[PDB]
């Protein structure tokens, strides 16, 4: 798995850029900043730019890491208790800007309207009231591995995770597909529309307002997937080096299909045993290809004292316009 | 329809950059050029980049034009006889690269392995060999799921000012009943004859999609037919056709203009014109833009190739 280690000079260059940008722009509520992101990202070190571009175009590895970022701990401050009720933007705004610049190198940053007040950069840190919960804000509970939003037609193409701090070196789990570990019959079956992938509860149209024609037409495609229950493949693209969409928790193998179940069990075993622990430490930015890797997080003991693990999260789409029907306006980047 | 008129300084900067790259890189057959394209596009005048980006994200207009590029006629030379067998690149390479840069600002340049020897930049000029003309407009490759998201048309020359037809969708003329029908998968779009399968079961997809208040469209009348027993669908189809046809506009891509067309918000057609067949004839270059290079992976020979088929 190729990575890129920043020299101090590059690290210093990136840090300097993020600071200048943070001073020059007010918040992410500025549409000019979203407009300028790709051009602004051209001012990152050249080696970084070539690296990510090579990662994007190679379409081979399902993750990569850029290590060695200078994340100024004094300026960033204490890990917050909650995301709710924070001044926007925080003093860690430069790091958020960084991840947005990276996101423009891969595609477009986008979000989910119901998630963390629609912030394009998500917070991942322990919250005490979310202790017994399986998500980013958890800690005690194991975050089993998955493709992000496996059922969803407009799911992220890439995820970007930037570790502001991770004092106890808590690893993220990521797994790829070892294609030589599967029989050619199984591959053929997994390529065929023989599986049901269930929506996550947050994507359910009964969760969101049952008001007006306006909002009904916004979930009509999901509603149809729920109603009709179309069956779909779990491997796609090239038969030789395939994309996958695997979330074990929401995948249903039809009982009568003995071939589908045999192949799924083989696909599951290969991916589970292939899982790797990747530690995103302070100043690491982990890039995950959502079509080639799955990801999870191991359980850890939080302290809720402002010294806790803190990652930032940005989701990337390679085609913002493909999801227009699920977005209120053309300008808005929030599905739902 | 917003446009951008380059200052002479912008025009000179673009030209210079254009020529520097034309010496630095060998051809489009250079994988490092394709790699560097978005980085290279960042060296273009900032006001140009900002303009294009506003066009992409606004998702409001079906076309736009960047006007006033300096295209050196002496260096470009004579409009050729044919594209076939012609060695690449020619001396018009600088302008081809400009369009490639613009495509990196919008997404990713791609092409078709069958069409024009599988070149990423396409030639459009009068041919004596391929010579009552009907006036037709279409969505580009309306049938194809991996069709272009944008089209870029750079006018190297157009002495007689022969326009291009471009048409958008006015909804204020269509009833909400027709819209809802055109949104439903009740229409067949015929293919085109222009380990190789892909021949998917192309059945009945919709004509309108995206926002029901501001729809995208895939409209190619010549290859569109409704099932006979679906009378509501044929009523809605006629109403859409009448709306799109009666709204059609003529937009002249003059020498120095690069015309951008949103393949989702606009249909386009060519107008018939008398050519001189010497070497002074209207000459455009076309680059096809995908927003998602990887969505079309199943129809591409390898990972690195941008050619479908
Ligand atoms: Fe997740
Ligand atoms: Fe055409």
């Amino acid at each position: 798995t190729p990575s890129y280690s920043l020299t101090p000079a590059e690290a210093s260059a990136v840090a300097e850029l993020t600071l200048e940008l943070a001073a020059a722009y007010g918040s992410f509520g500025d549409p000019v900043l979203l407009r300028d992101l790709p051009r602004l990202a051209a001012r990152l070190p050249e080696g970084v730019q070539d690296f990510l571009r090579e990662f994007k175009l190679a379409d081979r590895h399902g993750h990569t890491v850029i290590r060695g970022h200078d994340f100024d701990q004094r300026r960033i401050g204490p890990t917050p208790d909650h995301w709710r009720g924070r001044v926007r933007p925080g003093p860690e705004f430069p790091e958020e800007l960084l991840l947005m610049l990276y996101s423009a190198l891969l595609g477009e940053p986008f979000g989910w309207a119901t998630q963390q007040d629609g912030h394009l950069v998500h917070d991942i840190f322990p919250i005490r009231s979310h202790e017994n919960d399986q998500l980013g804000m958890g800690s005690k509970q194991l975050l089993t591995w998955h493709t992000e939003d496996a059922f969803h037609p407009y799911r992220s193409d890439y995820l970007i995770l930037g570790a502001l701090r991770n004092p106890d070196h808590v690893p993220t789990t990521v797994g790829e597909l070892d294609l030589s570990s599967l029989s050619a019959e199984d591959i053929d079956v997994l390529f065929e529309p023989r599986y049901h992938i269930a929506p996550d509860e947050s994507h359910l149209p009964k969760n969101n307002t049952i008001a007006t024609e306006e909002e009904a037409a916004r979930f009509a495609t999901i509603q149809r997937m729920i109603d009709e229950r179309p069956l779909g493949p779990l491997l796609y693209g090239s038969r030789l080096d395939p994309y996958m969409r695997l979330d074990p928790y929401f995948t249903s193998v039809p009982q009568d299909d003995t071939d589908a179940r045999r192949a799924y069990d083989a696909l599951f075993k290969v991916v589970d045993s292939g899982m790797r622990e990747v530690v995103a430490d302070q100043g690491d930015v982990l890039f995950i290809d959502n079509h080639r890797a799955v990801h999870g997080r191991l359980p850890f003991q939080a302290r809720y004292d402002g010294t806790d693990r803190w990652l930032k999260r940005v989701c990337v789409t390679s085609d913002l316009r493909r999801s227009r029907e699920m977005r209120a306006t053309s300008a808005t980047r929030l599905l739902g």
